[PDB]
């Protein structure tokens, strides 16, 4: 018989499916500013009363 | 990362292995080796003995 080899090519894995490896967690990002505690000129200034 | 594929390998895949194309071509003819009940030329001695 001429021997029918077998023909051995990759049908043993580098399959695949499971190809969704990094999915995007960055899409989870938490962005904020440099948050304000705001000023105010309230404390500086007393009541000036006026004496009669 | 790196795909730990434990294949039909790409030998034997495509290529039908033990397996009809390891061709069992076992067609069963049986050597049928015909006994025959004859030595050659039995059949006929003829006999000039007649001793007179």
């Amino acid at each position: 018989m001429s021997t029918r080899s077998v023909s051995s090519s990759s049908y043993r894995r580098m399959f695949g499916g499971p190809g969704t490896a990094s999915r995007p967690s960055s899409s989870r990002s938490y962005v904020t500013t440099s948050t304000r505690t705001y000023s105010l000129g309230s404390a500086l200034r007393p009541s000036t009363s006026r004496s009669l």
